[PDB]
């Protein structure tokens, strides 16, 4: 039937001032930092001990929550410039059999560099922490989903980074795999025509977050009305005095276009028709692909602000 089009007419349920205050109070940037971010600041390129530890960390942090998250590990083999490697996407789903999910994603691998070590704080340890912080902060509300046909999913992609220099064949290992897999998988089971890709309302991909004064442009016409929601949320939170070290002149969400094409985990989803809201700034952080992409260079207030915005957005999307 026509359920794959419901995404196109889906509206937010907009939060009042007293609700926005409650969400602002319910996230803890220091707990994220201590409990979510710090354990991820390790070398975690595919097959390294760090990759296994990051993966166990993300799963433990998720399982400890009340909401009925279902984890799945999507593990596969691929040739690389270094020889064959194993890769493990982490998918964490509420209500797997619901036709529709809002999808938040990042990558949890770190790009390999020869020796100081590269731990890619903004790239993408912070995105990971933010997702885990969202799950934690919204737990009580997300628990209410264990009872339209729409829920939430988190994807932590492996193998986003090139091993050598970026090419079509050396990058996006995990996202190219999972997109192809979802494209061939009936959803709901027993349905004709419709895939798991049909079920993805919107893919919200966080990447390179945590540098000061980020500017996210409005990359895609087909997510522009959700981008406008992010601008609105930032604007109301500011006016309500719920953001820190934030100016309307220095706002994160700015309605301008972007000139090129960014390659990232959304690419295999976008080319098959999935709507993408790509929360990657332009320019990239100053420390991009640098040993200085580290904890010290992160802006805690900025990240805390983005947490508030993203959490409101997600509640508003899911009607919670």
């Amino acid at each position: 039937s026509a359920w794959p089009e419901e995404k196109n007419y889906h509206q937010p349920a907009i939060l009042n001032s007293s609700a926005l205050r409650q969400i602002a109070e319910g996230t803890s940037i220091s707990e994220m930092w201590q409990n979510d971010l710090q354990p991820l600041l390790i070398e975690r390129y595919p097959g390294s001990p760090g990759s296994y530890a990051a993966r166990q960390h993300i799963m433990q942090r998720i399982q400890r929550l009340q909401a009925d998250w279902v984890l799945e590990i999507d593990t596969f083999l691929s040739q690389t410039p270094e020889g064959e490697r194993s890769f493990s996407n982490i998918i964490s789903t509420l209500n797997p059999t619901a036709k529709r999910h809002l999808v938040l994603a990042c990558h949890y691998d770190s790009k390999y560099f020869s020796h100081r070590v590269f731990v890619g704080a903004t790239d993408s340890a912070v995105p990971c922490a933010m997702m885990l912080e969202l799950a934690r902060a919204l737990d009580k509300k997300l628990l209410s989903l264990k009872t339209p046909d729409l829920s939430l999913q988190l994807i932590f992609f492996d193998g986003e980074e090139a091993f050598l220099h970026w090419s079509p064949q050396d990058s996006l290992y995990g996202s190219r795999h999972l997109a192809a897999k979802m494209a061939s998988t009936p959803h709901p089971p027993g349905a004709r025509g419709t895939s798991q890709l049909h079920g993805m309302d919107l893919l919200v991909l966080l990447d390179l977050i945590g540098a000061p004064n980020p500017t996210f442009p409005n990359f895609f016409p087909n997510s522009a009305r959700w981008f406008e929601r992010l601008q609105a949320i930032e604007h109301e939170l500011h006016e309500l005095g719920l953001l820190k070290d934030h100016s309307l002149e220095g706002r994160y969400f700015q309605n301008y276009s972007y000139g090129g094409v960014i390659q990232d985990d959304h690419i295999p989803f976008l080319r098959r028709g999935v709507p993408v809201l790509h929360l990657i700034p332009s320019p990239f952080p100053e420390v991009w692909h640098t040993m200085d992409d580290n904890e010290e260079n992160l802006d805690e207030s900025t990240i805390d602000n983005l947490n508030k915005i993203l959490q409101v957005f997600v509640l508003e999307y899911l009607h919670l």
